[PDB]
């Protein structure tokens, strides 16, 4: 069985779509492919319809859920199987309900559960987030679902006055495990959104989203 949707790629896979791989230390799970002229592209999250509840506890998230011919989370251990300590590429891919895209692309590092599935940002990275005050040593963002909410002030859970599970550095930079919407609902529902900040800003609802990662 190959590790992972690159060595898929690598034997000359070409089709996108679900095979079966078994990374270091993982039972054997079925994934999603992308095959680009970029190689093998494991999607880790896709969002389209709202078909699919997001607001799920933290178990949801480390194991997976969803449709996988669908909208799904793929699961952070069977992503952090697939990464392991590897420098990673994410790319981030957004629609807007005009039929816009915007592709972003980041390399970070993902940590595993001691972590809380922590994502690893260097100071240049963190800065092309958003981030204008970093230490040269980085950032690490924790994962958080409301049932296991990160925020360290004792008034605040974000996770639970948003939707789904993030990373959530701020509670205002970006979800797209929220909240599906389709048209305007009467501000402190858009809040709990799907959304990116410096895109199409705070209380704007994405049409559709993909997150995809690959090692190196």
């Amino acid at each position: 069985l190959p590790r992972d949707c690159q060595e898929l790629f690598q034997v000359g896979e070409r089709q996108s779509g679900l095979f079966e791989i078994q990374p270091q230390g993982s039972p054997p799970f079925l994934v999603n492919c992308k095959m680009t002229s970029d190689g093998g592209w494991t999607v880790i999250q896709r969002r389209h319809d709202g078909s699919v509840d997001f607001n799920r506890p933290w178990e949801a998230y480390k194991a997976g859920f969803g449709d996988p011919h669908g909208e799904f989370w793929l699961g952070l251990e069977k992503v952090h199987s697939i990464t392991g300590d590897r420098n990673s590429r994410l790319a981030v891919q957004l629609r807007d309900w005009d039929g816009n895209a915007e592709l972003l692309q980041f390399s970070v590092h993902l940590g595993g559960e001691d972590t809380a599935y922590s994502l690893q940002l260097t100071a240049p990275v963190a800065g092309q987030l958003g981030a204008t005050t970093v230490p040269p040593s980085g950032l690490s963002v924790p994962f958080s679902t409301w049932d296991q909410d990160h925020d360290l002030r004792r008034d605040k859970n974000c996770a639970k006055s948003l939707s789904g599970g993030w990373w959530f550095g701020t509670c205002s930079h970006s979800n797209l495990n929220g909240q599906y919407f389709r048209s305007i609902p009467q501000r402190q529902k858009l809040k709990k959104g799907i959304f990116w900040k410096t895109w199409r800003g705070r209380y704007y609802p994405l049409q559709a989203t993909t997150m995809l990662i690959q090692p190196m």
